[PDB]
C-alpha cells in the first residue's frame, strides 16, 4: 500500500509529510475525525487541494482505516 516516487514528488508539502511519517498522518486524520469530517468530506477537502488521483485514492484508504478503528464521532449540541 505505497505511492510511487512521481506522487510522492508531487504530493502538497503537508501530505508529502503524512505520506513519510505515520504520526503525521495519525495528527491529521485524527484532526480530521475530530473535525466529523466524513470520508466523503475528506475527499473534497483533498480535491480541493487539487491532490492527483493516486494520491487521494491512498489517503482515502488511510483515512477509512483510521475511522473503522476510532470511529467518527457524533456531533454534540
Amino acid at each position: 500500500r505505497a505511492l510511487d516516487r512521481s506522487i510522492v514528488k508531487n504530493l502538497p508539502e503537508q501530505f508529502k509529510n503524512m505520506y513519510k511519517y505515520p504520526s503525521k498522518m495519525d495528527n491529521v486524520l485524527e484532526s480530521w475525525r475530530t473535525g466529523l469530517q466524513s470520508v466523503d468530506d475528506a475527499v473534497m477537502y483533498m480535491k480541493s487541494l487539487g491532490m492527483d488521483f493516486d494520491a487521494i485514492s491512498h489517503f482515502v484508504d488511510a483515512y477509512r482505516k483510521h475511522i473503522n478503528k476510532k470511529g467518527l464521532p457524533y456531533a454534540a449540541a
